[PDB]
Order: structure tokens, then sequence, then C-alpha cells
């Protein structure tokens, strides 16, 4: 496989989500991406396996157990080998972007640790971890889907697996029919005037991003034509009356 | 149940990932948290149930059909009855945060519809959605995972399913053991001094909030006791060498 990535989870199943439906799932029974699971529970030697534990300073919630959890890592570690960046997915960490995926898409091996509870103790994380992940500022019950969010964002990237490509919003899109609930298909699109249709898709991609995400334009190097594409949409925008 | 949530999937067994496991699927269980799924495949009547059409104007990629989508809409709407808020989960709108989790939360019904491919239908975002919200600025192959993350996150604010909670990352965690690989559990949390072990949290949340994330301390308005402890932790930060 192009990537490998090694996954510490309490709920390996989870997983089937990305591994076994869509384009990441045929890229998976394709050999292009391998995800390979650790449960710390399989890691337990008590008779209940518990993998939790409680947090010193007290307060409510629990923490992954050290122990188990550590064990499962290193397991882990020892079979990806060398060379593996090992992330812990948290809201404490570098909030994912387009960006961070194309560089976590460098990766050959990467191997996500899953927190779940309160989370997991610090010192796992110095000891233990490269780096911190999160995809977004709002917490979640687990770092499973924030996984697959990290996985599916990067197997986009592996050649063979298949909008911010120019830091922009994508322009809307149209399929059949022509006319939906009285609204029409916009004419240029079905002019099969190639060049025309690429500036309408570059104009809208910005007028979007002007109107919704304004602060994505700020730091970006326009080029000669989309800064002429901007200034007419915004012109064209100057021009109409607003509600 | 406290929360209803339709959904509209090509894949509705990818959210047996949040429905089967940990304290999301013991919300299902127990009826606090619904998912209900309709697949537009369901909704195709040629031989081979095509749910994919060609984008006007050309281009690679292909977009959901417009048919099968918009009945299984349908259908999912006159299942919801009134009072359901749609939302098309994509990265052109509106960027989830906390914030915007709380205010998702209540609603007592939602209706999310997942897209695959490229997209779907402009037309169809302003005669059948109410609202777009993306989980982050990056792009997936599919709603489905931005989906069961919107749930996720809203489900942990239902009554009995159960960070960011004064807008500031959280303080560290640590459980047993009381040393691990030569690094010993900060002295305060041992000590069952309740009031010196909360100050000790709240300090370290500003003190990380300041180190990792500033600008979320811009638009947050502190106690005097945060600006305290932030005062305080920046001194301690000033008074020492860094890397
Ligand atoms: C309920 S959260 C724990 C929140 C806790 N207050 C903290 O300090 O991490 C459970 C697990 O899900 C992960 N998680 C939750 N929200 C996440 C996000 N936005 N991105 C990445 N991981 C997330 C956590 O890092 C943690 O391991
Ligand atoms: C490959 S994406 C399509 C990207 C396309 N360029 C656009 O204009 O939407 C496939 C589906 O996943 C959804 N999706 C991808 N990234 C998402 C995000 N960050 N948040 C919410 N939905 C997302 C899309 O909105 C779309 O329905």
């Amino acid at each position: 496989s192009h990537m490998w990535i090694g996954v510490i989870s309490l709920f390996p199943e989870m997983f089937k989500a990305i591994t076994e439906f869509g384009v990441t799932g045929r890229a998976v029974k394709h050999n292009l991406l391998k995800v390979e699971c650790w449960n710390p529970r399989d890691f337990t030697f008590d008779k209940h396996k518990t993998v939790d534990d409680r947090p010193y300073g007290g307060g409510p919630g629990m923490l992954m157990m050290v122990q188990p959890l550590r064990d499962a890592i290193h397991t882990a570690k020892a079979a990806a080998g060398e060379g593996a960046k090992v992330i812990y997915l948290s809201p404490q960490g570098r909030k994912l972007d387009q960006g961070g995926v194309t560089e976590l898409a460098q990766n050959q091996k990467l191997i996500l640790v899953c927190g779940r509870y309160e989370g997991i103790d610090e010192r796992l994380i110095q000891t233990e971890i490269d780096e911190e992940w999160s995809i977004g500022d709002y917490v979640l019950t687990g770092g499973e889907l924030p996984a697959m969010t990290l996985i599916d964002a990067v197997a986009r990237f592996i050649p063979g697996v298949l909008s911010f490509a120019d830091g922009l919003l994508d322009c809307p899109h149209y399929t059949r029919p022509e006319v939906l609930e009285g609204l029409t298909v916009p004419p240029v699109l079905m002019s099969g005037h190639h060049e025309e249709i690429r500036k309408w898709r570059l104009k809208q991609s910005l007028q979007r991003t002007w109107l919704r995400r304004p602060e994505l334009l700020e730091g970006l190097a326009l080029t000669d034509e989309q800064r002429k594409l901007l200034k007419e949409a915004q012109a064209e925008h100057n021009s109409l009356e607003h509600h």
C-alpha cells in the first residue's frame, strides 16, 4: 500500500465506516490504503478487562487506563517499524485544514491514537505522541470519528484513490433536469463554451468565498485573472439590491 | 427520544459507527437519540439503481442524481413532520464550532443530507436545504463522517447521554501510575486540596490556550480570577528559559 495507518482504539469496528464503503473502502480493498487496529482492551490483564481509570485530583469523568493503552501503542509502533509518526486526536491539538491534510499525506506510515472518556494521561502524550491534531473547535465523545476524518482527508491525496485547491470555496454545481422547481441551470453551463465555463466557475468560487468566508481571501495571493474576476463579481454585487 | 435525526445517505451502514458504540451507541439503544436513514438508491427506478449524474458544463467528477436524492429528502421530511431543520453537510457551509454545536442541540428534529461525488445540485440546496454546515476547512469523500461528527457533538448535550466550556482548551490530565517513565504527577493533584486543584486546572487551561491558541482568548471576556491566573502563568513563563 502507498499509505499504512495504525489505529489504537477501544472500538476497532467503527473504522468499517471508511474501510467498507465508498472510495475509501475501494482504496482499502485495492491495497492503496491499509488500516490496522489495536484495541487496548486486548492488552488488559484483569478479569474484567478494565480500560479506564480515575484521574488524579478527582473531578468527574475517567481517563484511559495507562498500561493497556501504552502497551497497545508499543505494539503498533513495533508493527509499524521506523518512520511512523504517532498522532493523538485531540481538541487541544493543531486544527486540521487542507494545508495540514496535504502535510500529513506526505507520511507513508501513521499511528492514530483514539481516546475516550476525558482523554489520556499527559505523560503518555509527552513520551509516546509526536503530534496532537484536532478536526475542529468542538468536543466529540471519542477520537475515532476525528481519526476517520483525518484518514479520509489524506486518502484523497493517495494516487489512484480518486475545493480549497486554490484556497477557495467551490462553485455551485448543476445536473439534470434543466429546470428544477422553476429554477433553470445557468445558461452558460449549457453553452458548451469551455473557456467561458472555466471563468464562470472561477468567478463563482471567488464570489462565494468573498461573501461567505472573506477571511480566506486575506491570506491569499490572487493571480491577475482571479483579481479581475473578483472585482467583476463585487461590481455586479454592488449594482444589485440586497436583503 | 429527546432528539430525532433523519439521515439521507448512500451508505446508511456507516452510521453504525455511532449508533452501535460508546456513549452515543448507549444513547441510541436507550432511545435518548434516534437515528433513521433513507438511501437515495432505494428511490431509483432504473435497472441499475443509478444515483449519480453528469454535471452540466462538463468537468471531471459526478454529482448526486437529483430525482433519487430529492425523493429521499421528501420522504424524510414526511417522516419528520413539521419543525425539522434540514442540513446539508458541506465545506461551503458554516464552520462548526462548540457555539454552533450548542445552537444545533436546541433542535429536537434534524435531517442531515450527506453528499458523495462532487456534491449536489445547487437548486436542491435552495429548495430543500435550510442550512449548510462544515466540520472544518478540509475536503472529505462524503458527508457521512461530517454528519456523524455533528450528531456525536450535539448528542453530548442531550440530558442523560453523558473542553471549550469556558472557551478554553482543557487542562492536562493524569491517572495511575504516580511515576511514568521517570515523569511524576504534579504534586498538587495528589494533595487532596480541592480549591488548589481547581485553580491549577483553570490556570493550566488559560496557559495552554494562551500558548497554543492565543486567538481563542481575544474573543473572551475573562473573570477577575481568570485574568489573575493567566497573568500568573505568563509571569511564570517569563521567568523561564525557552526552546
Ligand atoms: C470527550 S473527549 C475528551 C475531552 C477532554 N476535555 C480533553 O481534554 O481532551 C474524548 C476523546 O475524543 C477526542 N476528541 C474530542 N474532540 C476532538 C476533536 N475536536 N478533534 C480530535 N479529537 C477529539 C479527545 O482528544 C479525547 O481523546
Ligand atoms: C468530495 S466532497 C465534494 C466537494 C465539492 N468540491 C463541493 O463543492 O462540495 C463530497 C461530499 O462530502 C461533503 N463534505 C466534504 N468535506 C466536508 C466538510 N469539511 N464538511 C462537511 N461536508 C463535507 C460535501 O459537502 C459533499 O457533499
